[PDB]
């Protein structure tokens, strides 16, 4: 069989390296020497702390990883590229300050759809991600931004997150809706932010091909309601996400969970303030408070994933070869 993504050298990038590591913290931990690292990529809106506090960061230390994340600013509202810049360097750096050895990559929502832009785009990483396990990513964005002729002044990324936007076609063009390292996908049909979620098929925004892809209704039936917040704290996450991070497969396994782990309230095993935290987890609307950069065009898109997406029209004009 065949199956084609970019190769060669890591493009570069357009921010220092310096400034990269900036936007990566370990709990506990400098990423130069750090046991079992976790590499934590929040959603639009958010800071790491902001996505994880409550649900991710206690349980992956609690399941033995150093939980480390990158807060790209200004809250993940920046051109969705050069969000992926901080997630690529900070694999590079971690997988280097564990031993050169593969770690696992944890998201919410756009943290997602940066950790494959990252992969399908920056070679160098293919061999250093262990495995992704995503919550409510947006690989094909969301129609409930916009639509593309509606984005006046609006963040990069979220111009970047519309569905049809150049950057989700330049992604599927060059083949990032297929998973390149284990990947699972955990997502709900009631998210209110990410449509459409509702087929559990690869029409979902968050299905990607030979993808562990969870829809929640799949297994819990079609009234099991679960919102986009809830996709990365439950109980049902939890399990999800447990299986797939110890998996001898890299993706989480239907013989670890059922429909005795639907339940979606937060995860059992966080702290009773963790739960109230969790059940009141505000940050994927956070982007509709927090100052952005101003934005008249959707970003262009870097050379590297430009071919991808001719006829698409960003700030430059219509692509073409």
């Amino acid at each position: 069989g065949a199956m084609a993504l970019p190769s060669g050298s890591d493009p570069a990038f357009s921010q220092p390296k310096s400034v990269l590591d900036a936007g990566l913290t370990c709990q506990g931990a400098s990423p130069s020497s750090v046991s079992k690292p976790i590499l934590l990529v929040p959603g639009t809106g958010t800071t790491g702390p902001q996505s994880f506090d409550s649900n991710w960061i206690p349980l992956s230390a609690q399941l033995g990883y150093t939980p480390c994340w990158i807060s790209p600013p200004p809250f993940m509202l920046n051109d969705t590229q050069v969000n992926t810049e901080y997630m690529v360097n900070a694999i590079t750096t971690l997988y280097a300050g564990s031993g050169n050895n593969k770690l696992p990559v944890l998201t919410v929502c756009q943290g997602g759809l940066v950790a494959q832009w990252g992969l399908t785009f920056f070679p160098s990483i293919r061999s250093k991600v262990d495995r992704l396990m995503a919550f409510a990513p947006d690989y094909k964005g969301t129609v409930l931004a916009g639509p593309l002729d509606a984005l006046a002044g609006s963040a990069p990324s979220v111009w970047q997150q519309t569905t049809g936007s150049a950057l989700t076609t330049a992604l599927r063009n060059a083949g990032g809706l297929t998973q390149i390292v284990p990947t699972t996908n955990l997502y709900s049909a009631t998210d209110e932010i990410v449509q459409p979620q509702v087929s559990n098929s690869p029409l979902d925004s968050s299905y990607l091909f030979n993808g562990k892809n969870v829809q929640a209704q799949a297994v819990c039936g079609p009234l099991f309601v679960i919102d986009h917040a809830g996709s990365l704290t439950s109980q049902f996450s939890y399990v999800v996400g447990r299986s797939a991070l110890r998996s001898t497969t890299g993706q989480a396994r239907s013989a670890d969970y059922g429909i005795t782990d639907c339940n979606p309230l937060p995860a059992n095993d966080l702290t009773p303030e963790q739960k109230v935290a969790a059940a009141a987890l505000l940050a994927p609307y956070y982007a509709a408070i927090v100052a952005g950069p101003k934005q008249n065009c959707e970003p262009d898109l870097m050379p590297y994933a430009r071919p991808f997406a001719v006829g698409k029209r960003t700030c430059s004009g219509i692509v073409t070869p």
